[PDB]
């Protein structure tokens, strides 16, 4: 049921969306090891993925999620890399594109940063890289990210240094206490609270 819609680079949604990836752009505490060593992106591609289905289920998810917390859905706008785009799209996200082993329990995973994001489009921790080269840092593959529209609701604040929420909350906000420029992550316990939006296709660039 899925259907994927090109937007033009002279579009400003576009070029909205495009300025949320690159204006998130931090370095990382592994130097690049997982993610590479890059500044900015070549943004290839934006598309925006249209599921009948999957967007009536998020938005009855996000209705209840409201009702619960003072008509507030806490809706945010998120980037998420996983080897699993492709389901994704086409299936919506469940617990099998749950992170088991993350540092705020068994479940997906959205960043504010982009490239925390990144970091995972290859698997955990980077995987072996580019499935051509076997380059974490390949400057050539076409990766793709999610840009996802994601309800929180209630979110229980976890200072930083398939699962379920903590008792009366509807996520978890992983938040940075010690490096203050990286930005926060976010883990849900239901895909219905995810909406996989945006589909970029995009390569990193090496510093110049
Ligand atoms: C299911 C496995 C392979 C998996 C997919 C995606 C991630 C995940 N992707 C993110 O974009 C992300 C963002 C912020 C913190 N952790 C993340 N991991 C973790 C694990
Ligand atoms: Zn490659």
């Amino acid at each position: 049921g899925t259907i994927l819609i090109d937007l033009s680079p002279d579009d400003k949604e576009f070029q909205s969306v495009e300025e949320e990836m690159q204006s998130t752009v931090r370095e990382h505490r592994d130097g690049g090891h997982a993610g590479g060593i890059f500044n900015r992106y070549n943004i290839l591609k934006i598309q925006k993925v249209c599921n009948k289905k999957l967007w009536e289920r998020y938005t009855h998810r996000r209705k209840e999620v409201s009702e619960e917390n003072h008509n507030h859905a806490n809706e945010r706008m998120l980037f998420h890399g996983s080897p699993f785009v492709n389901a994704i799209i086409h299936k919506g996200f469940d617990e099998r594109h749950a992170y088991i082993g993350g540092m705020f329990g068994a479940g997906i995973y959205f960043a504010e940063n982009s490239s925390k994001s990144n970091q995972y489009v290859y698997g955990i921790g980077g995987g072996t890289g580019c499935p051509v080269h076997k380059d974490r840092s390949c400057y050539i593959c076409h990766r793709q990210l999610l840009f996802c529209r994601v309800t929180l609701g209630k979110s229980f604040l976890q200072f930083s240094a398939m699962a379920h929420s903590p008792p009366g909350h509807h996520s978890v906000t992983g938040r940075p206490s010690v490096n203050g420029l990286a930005l926060a992550e976010y883990v849900i316990y239901r895909g219905e609270q995810a909406y996989p939006e945006y589909l970029i296709t995009y390569q990193i660039m090496r510093p110049e």
